[PDB]
């Protein structure tokens, strides 16, 4: 098993993902195509996910502890994603406006933008999808270099992600090398 695959058209799987993909892509659902859609493999950081899935079901209060997000790169940053898994290190000096973490969007309309997502010479965008774990969340800001402080009335000192907002968050950002697998890979252009 290759570490990323081409997800064959006449699966389930396939339609699946590229409803969930379209049904959060609001104003831009007309002018957004799908090229292909791809598999990602990586079995290590899959086995070292899922255990730490396994603890926080066990520890935290809300539910779910786990969310289906998106995640825009440029095209030269796919292999590295795709063979090492997401890395806060590599974060860059511009725009990290909730901390020094790695940034995924509830919808896919944010991270279709061509800020996030900018196209090749060719047209095509690059948007993964993952499964990460938000668990409980808190206010981000700029500096943060692990999710912020609980505070009072908590017996734990920190959060598991920060967010843009508390009420109706929109982002969240991860501080920790297992807490997000990438799964697919989605290839797109403008019609
Ligand atoms: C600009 C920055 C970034 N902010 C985002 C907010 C929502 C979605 C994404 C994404 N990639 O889909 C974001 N990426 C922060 C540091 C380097 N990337």
């Amino acid at each position: 098993s290759m570490n990323l695959e081409r997800l064959a058209e006449n699966t389930g799987e396939f339609q699946e993902v590229v409803r969930a993909f379209y049904d959060t892509l609001d104003a831009a659902r007309s002018s957004i195509r799908v090229v292909r859609v791809e598999r990602v493999s990586h079995p290590l950081l899959q086995q070292q996910y899922e255990l730490y899935r396994e603890r926080l079901l066990q520890r935290c209060e809300r539910r779910p502890v786990e969310q289906v997000l998106y995640h825009g790169t440029t095209a030269p940053a796919v292999p590295d994603i795709c063979a090492h898994g997401f890395n806060r290190s590599f974060c860059g000096r511009n725009a990290t406006v909730y901390g020094k973490g790695v940034y995924f969007a509830r919808r896919a309309s944010l991270s279709v933008q061509d800020r996030y997502s900018p196209p090749n010479a060719d047209g095509h965008k690059a948007v993964f999808v993952a499964r990460v774990l938000t668990g409980d969340y808190g206010q981000g800001r700029r500096g943060l270099r692990a999710p912020p402080l609980r505070g009072p009335g908590h017996v734990l000192l920190r959060y598991d992600s920060a967010v843009d907002c508390i009420c109706q968050p929109s982002i969240f950002v991860i501080f920790h090398d297992t807490q997000a697998l990438p799964t697919h890979l989605i290839t797109c252009e403008h019609v």
